């Protein structure tokens, strides 16, 4: 009852209630949540319910994805940081993008245990 690996899930990807979503929420939230030495490439949060991010695992709010993942049915709003720059060192510097749409996870036992990042990649 906890598993490390989902509330380290919660860490990296979760932010019940974000108020302005913009480059600097993106900075000091990436700080916050410990993901600045090395500066994480990109990383996305997830907002809302944390109620329907673990239904994803069920069929109730998730469909079995390419491999051994899940895709949830709902829509959330989510916002990704993008590091900029080109160095992994602080201070780092991030720019935002919000936006809305369904996520793809890894569950165990579950609960979400990892983030597929490739769909946030805008390349």
């Amino acid at each position: 009852q906890d598993n490390s690996r989902y509330t380290h899930f919660l860490t990296q990807h979760y932010d019940a209630k974000p108020q302005g979503r913009d480059d600097r929420y993106c900075e000091s939230i990436m700080r916050r949540r410990g993901l600045t030495s090395p500066c994480k490439d990109i990383n996305t949060f997830i907002h809302g319910n944390k109620r329907s991010i673990k239904a994803i695992c069920e069929n109730k709010n998730g469909n079995p994805h390419r491999e051994n993942l899940r895709i949830s049915k709902s829509s959330f709003q989510v916002t990704t940081c993008k590091l900029h720059g080109g160095s992994p060192w602080p201070p780092c510097q991030y720019r935002a993008t919000a936006g809305f749409r369904n996520v793809v996870v890894a569950c165990e036992n579950g609960l979400p245990v990892h983030l597929d990042q490739s769909i946030f990649r805008r390349p």
